[PDB]
């Protein structure tokens, strides 16, 4: 029997006899992400091409930020396209931090290649002024969190405590319809997905894992290459058909290049809680610690069996 | 000053003087393209999903074979969904023959990735019966060819012999609006595009060239790598940015894995219309001359200094 | 502040530390009139044309009847589309019953007349078995009562004991705005509403006031006459620029044509919230106690002093 | 089989063998329709009211004159919008002098009433320079006229030569679909519409043919009352259900209050294209001779019978 996002979430919401507050912030969340996804697909683009006569990656943080400020259970909200946390104002505070990537993958959006939204929600913790220390929390600490994919359909995947579900945008009457039901991930997959043209710093580590997976060693089938470049798709794609993905240290930062509290920690969260796993390397990401809000992580996530694979070639070297 | 793709179609034809069959074609074709588009971004999704109470690859099928059948400027089509041609009824006959991919990455469409429709359009050549064999001309003899891309947003990608021409789908007002006028790929890029899974059946030339991408030889900076998969991103991402893409021949079929009739040919000549390159190996795509309709193809193709520089090292082994 | 109907909503439900399946009920209608919006407007009226290969008043009704089944929150519903009450089953048992119009005007939509759906939510008053009884209630007892009208654009207003709100539905993503915050109606209008081609059988006083309105008695200026036949459309046209619609008894039925438990009541209760008036010409609409569901009433509503001004002539007889 | 309002139009131009520059004028005109039906249904409409942080009558006209303008068919420009003719750029003329109505109904908007577009093309006359006279021929002159009504759907009704077609806009894919092939309107209707407001100023004639249609004398069954107050709603209901509109001349202007270049003139064309007709009183709409672009004319309209009976009055007065 039919369920929506909304529906969905306010049931849970009411079952749990809850206050209604992480409700109305999921519920804002999703109105952003609707306005997202119709700028995305180019909405009225024949408008700037003059048809009556007479920038994206900063409307969808104006949206997720103005629908977030305007819910009412916001105090401390993160951004990738914010130097500093934004502390809501006094009359707008609610309980929870949120971190977000209004649009990841944007850079590569003039190909369109599918692009989406990353958000995570922390219940604030210390008693002082909401501030950005508030949002140095670590993935483990996640009340909620998921992400909106814009690709050949507009999907959004919602994680809790309770796991993992996904939803369908139905374009045609703005709603998001619930057709994945409690997922859970491949314990093996058949594919990996990572930037191979950084094969030159590969610490050794990943260097020979790769190597096992194109010329597998118990001589069986290889893997398949995949690597969209925008993560929210490639992750998916591992979360959907299962497998591995990675964006491992190197020669750059040794730290990975993609942003942990709103890119890691969101995805290592629904990994986990359909079942599979997001490490560092050397730890689990939902259990690295905050530092600086735009503080980068090295990830290896997807399948169990595979991200176990990958740790024993780890601890080898 | 604005212009469609309806709009800028029969600008050309009217300025060619020209019957206006292939106007109608084209037309018909791009009705179609909104008809897959609105599908494939999941258009009534809800009721299939039981809101008011109780398959895409046939779909696409359909309405690109119904709209071209209804244009009477088609007699023979050809169709990655049929295994014959399809012989256009007597009173819908038109002049021309076309090629085409209905919905291509459509087995990947689970985990939302970007699919796209590709076709190629040729002239009729003997005058007997319209048959199978009517379509069996080199990608050489294309009148017009292209693709429509259904990605982050919805374009429409035509060559002509006038050049190639870029598209975006508005669908608050569904037309498509030209955004990118007579199009031309950068003459080197920094990307490479293919299925490193199957390296353990690279021929040498392959596995050679990929190697000089990731470690270049004059210690230049490395290419990047991406692979979505589904040819018409890749080949799109390929046409924006620059670089090459392949899907060259292995241990399978010694003549690639994609159809040579309506993937690699129209391809090739968007490709070669903007400047680029489309080599199997031995030979330009283009000029490869059908036998069978679904007959395969290996394919390199992209900027040219990439797929002349993959040439040179072709010709080493 | 940006505001939409769901968020409005749990901030009223939340506000009022109320339950939340009055939320839950209306979430599901708004979930409905979207879906019927869309089919409206002929969402995908193209494949019926077979766009591919190869009634609205029924849908309709669905929508609404298995949204309102699914949302828990109902538990006997009375459709204008229905001989007799639904009972919902025990499982999707709620304390509210529920009447509405799918579909009003339904019958003039080939000419694309605005049309639109009524709604009345009681709160179920006896603890016996849900049934059709509990359909029975006056307008008087009324939780919430609204319409939603599909013309120029789509509208939703919704009346409860908090005033009466209106919002706009953006079709680009699918969402309701609040538009017109706790909305009342003007004093005195400047035009009069209803069917004159049974000026035949109208009632002395009914006769005599439409007389004052052409011909006013004070030498002033008339008023002007608009009725669209659509009571949604000209119910709403009176809720906005004021004036007074009427749907008098006659010499056909002298209870009116309209029916009393789901086009009225909800109306009259809007109106009444909104600061106008709704009288039977005997008493208030709200006041009339139900015998039959089908029960059908005499209306007169609009502007405070107009329905006055109405009754004044309606007692001179 | 299916057809589409640009399909049914390049295989009417090209069937007469023309030059196209008629196609080009309606194609343009359908954009811009589509453009003005997409705002008209308040497309970003949560965008205006701060979704991310921060007329209609206008942008219409905008639309219809930038889309024109930008046909290459069009010389000389007549809007109710625009004080004065617009004369097209050198560059941009082409052959045919267009009347528009950009937005019908308009101030009406605020209730959500039906509104429309309406329009005429004459092809230029004299060899001179484009200029407002050009726009001055009769109703007779026209090569094409209709009208697009954006009501509880959008349709364009398109009256040339050929008959008048009625094309059903489908959103989902924005495409006009044919769904009412060469229509005809019935010889004598059930219903006529008019604004009763100024019984008062009636002249003779009409108050004696509105009281034999509420009171038929051969003791028949009375007509029914109907009155939108958007003429293009109301003229599109005459057409469909059959019948009579009027907007007669009075104590105001005594030669109506409708425009006759862009309002009385196009309705008028397309009703006698359908089989009805079109006066003024006192002769054919289509027959009088435009001398001011503004210009308005008294109008009676619908099927044949019950026009003629008007006029049997007419004359007895
Ligand atoms: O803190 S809540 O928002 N509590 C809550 N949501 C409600 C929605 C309705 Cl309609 C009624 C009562 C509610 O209480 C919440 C939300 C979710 Cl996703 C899951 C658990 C909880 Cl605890
Ligand atoms: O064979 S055509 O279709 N000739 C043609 N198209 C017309 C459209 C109009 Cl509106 C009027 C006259 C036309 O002639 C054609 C179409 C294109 Cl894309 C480019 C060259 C030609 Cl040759
Ligand atoms: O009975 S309710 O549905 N109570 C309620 N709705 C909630 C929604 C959320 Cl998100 C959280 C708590 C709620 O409690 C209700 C709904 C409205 Cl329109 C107005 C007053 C009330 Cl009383
Ligand atoms: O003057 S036209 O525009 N001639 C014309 N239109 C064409 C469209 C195509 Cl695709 C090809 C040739 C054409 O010639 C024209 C348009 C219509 Cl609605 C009806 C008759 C005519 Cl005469
Ligand atoms: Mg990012
Ligand atoms: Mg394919
Ligand atoms: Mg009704
Ligand atoms: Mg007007």
């Amino acid at each position: 029997d039919v369920n929506t996002l909304t529906r969905f979430v306010m049931e849970e919401g009411r079952k749990a006899r809850g206050t209604g507050e992480l409700t109305q912030l999921l519920n804002s969340l999703c109105t952003a992400v609707k306005a997202i996804s119709s700028a995305v697909r180019k909405a009225g683009i024949a408008h700037l091409y003059g048809i009556a006569g007479s920038k994206l990656d900063v409307l969808s943080n104006d949206l997720v930020m103005n629908m977030l400020k305007s819910s009412f259970a916001t105090c401390v909200l993160v951004s990738e396209e914010d130097k500093h946390a934004i502390i809501v104002e006094p009359e707008k505070r609610g309980k929870y931090v949120v971190c977000f990537d209004p649009l990841d993958g944007s850079s590569n959006i003039d190909c369109l290649v599918s692009v989406g939204t990353i958000f995570g929600i922390y219940r604030k913790k210390s008693t002082d002024e909401p501030s950005e220390k508030d949002a140095l929390q670590p993935g483990r600490n996640l009340v909620a969190a998921g992400y909106a994919l814009y690709g050949s359909a507009t999907m959004l995947v919602l994680a809790m405590d309770c796991g993992v579900n996904c939803f369908m945008l139905d374009p045609a009457i703005g709603e998001f319809i619930l057709v994945d039901k409690d997922v859970k991930i491949k314990k093996k997959g058949k594919i990996y997905s990572l930037n191979e043209g950084y094969a030159k710093d590969f610490d050794p580590a990943v260097t020979e894992y790769i190597q096992r997976k194109k010329f597998p060693p118990d001589n069986s089938a290889p893997y398949g290459a995949r690597y969209v470049g925008s993560m929210v798709a490639d992750v998916h794609r591992t979360l959907v058909y299962g497998g591995i993905f990675l964006y491992p240290a190197n020669k750059k930062s040794p730290n990975g290049k993609l942003r942990l509290l709103y890119e890691c920690n969101p995805m290592a969260y629904v990994m986990e809680k359909a079942g599979g796993m997001a490490t560092t390397g050397k730890e689990a990401v939902l259990d690295v610690i905050p530092t600086d809000i735009h503080q980068r992580a090295p990830v290896i996530l997807g399948s169990p069996d595979d991200v176990l694979e990958f740790l024993k070639v780890y601890e080898k070297h």
